[PDB]
């Protein structure tokens, strides 16, 4: 079976079980008709399964790319849901195994049922008590308790996902673009907004169109492009996010993640399923050293753990490195943003480790922190970077974190974004364009983007 | 010294350091004027002292009043700061004292200066980086280096917790009412502003004022009762507060938390200051139970803390314990709005451990707590419960968490707040009028309310 | 006071006080008499002081100098030791201080005593148990319990990692270069030897001599330079070392550490105080990953602490992080004596985290350290590396890793250091080479090569 074959057959199975749940449910409620157990044992109510097999022998396998590559020789299955959705991808992955490794594919029924709520496409049902007991009781519902894997989130886990990105966004998960960046201010979005209404005018930029929170969309045509940022988004979303779309689908996303370790967590925890090429940290922090000035910018090198939200799953023994290839697309779009070539930049940024706490008034305890911060060579303070950094790494998602000193904790200058201080709000602008340009220098890299650096022992083929 | 007198005394003094402080800061701009460091050690730019002595003689000193006591004989003093907004409390406070033991009440100036940001009344002064420099250089700055206490905050600590809840509430310090409501939804300010705009208009109603995050203020005169809920706050603002006021300031406050421990913690870091009287957790939870029906109601009996936030200052294996009279407030209050004429509580409300976690995705991770949930016999899940409490707990203010089932994550209804969920939504109400009746229950009970559960050895005399 | 007359006030009360020293040892020795309480608190046995003061008023101080530097204004002390060894290092240092900020030098005998010991130039002084019972009685023993730092390490601390470096080194203090490598492996020192024999021998290399473990001094007038490497050198020392000298001081030294995270500390711990600017691992190492062929090469981008050796001074959760500009080198060196010019480095070189343990037959545990390697996303294992590069990190002094993969534990194809690897073994010489070239890139970029990225909060003002 070939790549296209394959997705095709994804999509026909999909549909096909999606459409069934729809009619069962449809019965259930106009007359009280149940499915027969029969039809489902068939696979009536279930997602598509795609299998890819190698025999593990090639001429000279891939030994470099950072995935779409083979461990060992056997077979790799997985759910899949929304094919038409993931089409791009499934091609992409599907391709190069089948070319660089002449791999077997195979698509057909799983033993794994669709929850039910995942298919009723318009809103959630609200239907009386005895029935929606009912419902829960005779139909597919999420089973919280959850030879290879082929990916690495499966049917269930995707659509878990793609509910509540959708929920906490505020924006369809098809508008959602490759790169992304994450803010902690708000005035990071007006910024964005402006800067992308902007683009979308100019016939040279790629930029075609603006997703907003709360559902606007905006074009070039588009007659009051003020709806951009609705107030109301900020009361209905927990994390609003805006995409700077464009034809080819390579624009930028942004999401406003609020502050504290765990909104980092879980707005990660989704997001990763949409597979990224990259996520960037930018907002702002507290300087920890008496020569730094506020406005002025942190590339982290590497983080300090006091976040908590990830333990269990990430000891803060294990090591979470820096990505060069992000590394170096910050510091050269700190360059050319900032207008200071060569080594002028030192002077305005400053590589270091930085700590991120989940606790916001940890000036009320300093003594008690001074000691790790001084053994770890601290050099700023924040509350989402080595969480949004950790994800990435658990997830396998280039990252990278630049932030912009907002005040000075440590010598007099304590203040809290979203007040009076003006030397912040002014590198705003800038600090964007950063990021922006990180995201363009990126961009371009093409595959380079993707290294090693990420891969387990036991790495899935799909990127 | 008399309470009276030395309430006057405290305003005096403050008032003038804070405008002495002012007119060097203005000096300094205007021409380049520095304060001589003579005046300074006089006492120039420094907060009033308050000092009670004791000869540890009396008759029958009380020995059960929870508060207002004395543990030995000897002095007690604190650094004061905005005696006006303190003058009911401080004068209640050193009223018991002065009668119940006699004790010896002298103001004067202490040895700490007055940070210059706390008392720029407007915003922050718009200076470049040369000014800024020099004045966090020759003026008090805020530090986080920092007989016998005689409360429990100083003025720094004070000063400090009072602009912060100015910026993460939308709302002057000077409205807070005694009796605290904590929610994780946004439907309950929805809620709450309709009923309190209500209870303006009723001539009966003690409740004459509605103070709004943004600036909104509502009386019974007021024209456009609409500009309640500005959007526009929840934008502005991390924490938004509504104050339904009452003559005698015994209203009812209530603060959007939002959703997570560190904004929990944040929140009653800064509200213990102005040494409320109760604060109450309204909120929604998942319930464990298979018994338990969306809209149910938990009262918690205690709490298995997952939440990290606070483990260094208050290790997990310090037990948290309850409130008997909060408990029976919420329990009746529950009994009383709740009431069926053919049934009991029990088939609504539920009373057991709360878990509280950082991790708001959980049920990722199911098997790696189910144990935990059994050991501690867990009848529900939030993310705020038990850090309001151990927060209360810390900072000696009664604590209660009565929450509304609002998705069964166990059982197959996994539901998220604002999705379509007909039974939940139909309960806020009724929910948040359990929350206003048991402060009205509390308010009665009088000094009842304060118990010695809180108490530590060396507790200080001051509420 | 000037840099040169401070060096050679040091010069004049250090010699003077050994000088004093060993008589009083002299005499106690040949007839009895001990020295008066009297002169001794004079200053007669010890170490001079060196004082910078700094009244904290420069035109544009430094602000971003990796050393040299001053966080505040005050005065920094330090016993000094060896003046005339430190010479180049001390004239640097105080030069910096002096020129940039015009600070006040001074110095002045110190309350520290010289312990006997370092004084005794040949140690070759038998003496029975009531004449040394003696000595340790009425002179200066070196006691293990040993206005702000101006150095990291004191005269004592220096003097006892001077004489250790000799008799673990096999060699002379003063030979050593700034340039280190650290190398697990004795065909690395036969490399090293005969490459740098060659050196000597060509006119236009700057390296002049080699001074060997053991004793030989080789130059380009040398008669037999076989004696190099004098099997009897890995009887007598523990780390044998070999020095290839230049006329500036800028050679090459290179330490053979053996094997174990034990001797990767100790030497570090003394070699510290002599303040390279820069050592490199270069050795064997295991690689994890099936893709890996013997032969191969790790650059290491983080570290899996399993050493345990260090965790006391610095928790496995401090995070130790790369140095970009020794990592640059490294991998630039790394393209050009591998010959794979541009991204074909990728087939041969692999970054990643390495697993650092001090259990060789970790093999024996696979499974119980499975989990941790997948979840550090291990490339290879080793027994030194995140030792040498945690002790960089604790010394400033610039670290980085290049190992090569002598085996696959994982894969079928365990090979123990020495047995016949034809893979491995033919690319020892290469593998140098990098090291060494890497040290020529650094030794070009001059200063660039500190950065800030190690200094602390208390960070001394010498390097």
């Amino acid at each position: 079976l070939t790549p296209a074959q394959a997705l095709d057959k994804l999509d026909a199975l999909y549909e096909q079980s999606v459409v069934a749940l729809r009619n069962a449910i449809g019965n259930y409620i106009t007359s009280g008709e149940l499915p027969d157990e029969n039809a489902r044992k068939q696979g009536l109510f279930v997602y598509p399964s795609l299998t890819v097999t190698w025999d593990g022998s090639t001429t000279n396998p891939p030994k470099t790319r950072a995935f779409g590559r083979f461990t060992h020789a056997g077979s790799y299955t997985t759910t899949i849901t929304r094919p038409t959705l993931f089409r791009s991808y499934l091609n992409e992955q599907l391709t190069l195994l089948y070319q660089d490794y002449g791999a077997h594919i195979s698509v057909q029924p799983s033993q794994h049922e669709i929850p039910y709520p995942y298919v009723i496409d318009g809103s959630e049902l609200t239907l009386d008590r005895s029935m929606s007991a009912g419902l829960t009781r005779y139909f597919p519902t999420t089973e919280l308790a959850q030879f290879s894997p082929l990916s690495h989130f499966d049917a269930r886990r995707v659509d878990f996902s793609l509910a509540r990105l959708r929920h906490y966004t505020g924006t369809p998960v098809e508008h959602f673009q490759p790169f992304v960046l994450f803010t902690n201010y708000t005035r990071y979005v007006d910024e964005f907004v402006r800067w992308g209404c902007s683009q979308i005018l100019d016939p040279d930029s790629p930029y075609i169109a603006l997703s907003c929170a709360g559902g606007n969309w905006i074009t070039a045509e588009t007659e009051a492009p003020e709806e951009a940022i609705s107030d109301l988004a900020w009361k209905k979303h927990q994390m609003p996010a805006w995409h700077l779309i464009t034809a080819d689908g390579q624009g930028i996303t942004l999401v406003n993640i609020g502050v504290g370790p765990s909104n980092a967590k879980t707005i990660c925890d989704h997001l990763a399923v949409l597979r990224p090429d990259v996520w960037l940290m930018i907002g702002h922090c507290g300087g920890l050293r008496e020569s730094q000035a506020i406005g002025d910018y942190v590339l982290a090198h590497a983080y300090l753990r006091d976040d908590h939200v990830l333990d269990a799953v990430l000891p803060p023994d294990i090591p979470i490195p820096s990505i060069a290839e992000v590394q170096r697309a910050l510091y050269d779009a700190t360059k050319l943003v900032s207008g200071r070539p060569g080594e002028e930049v030192k002077q305005r940024l400053r590589t270091g480790t930085v700590v991120t706490t989940d606790d916001r008034n940890w000036e009320l305890r300093y003594s008690a922190s001074a000691l790790r911060f001084n053994l770890s060579r601290a050099v700023a303070i924040d509350m989402e970077s080595a969480t949004i950094a950790a994800q990435g790494y658990r997830f396998r998602v280039p990252y990278g974190t630049l932030l912009c000193v907002s005040d000075k904790p440590l010598h007099g200058e304590i203040k809290l974004p979203g007040q009076a201080n003006r030397f912040y709000e002014g590198a705003i602008s800038e600090h964007l364009q950063i990021g922006i340009r990180a995201i363009d220098l990126l961009r371009a890299e093409g595959d380079r983007l993707h290294s090693r650096k990420l891969r387990t022992f036991n790495e899935p083929p799909f990127r």
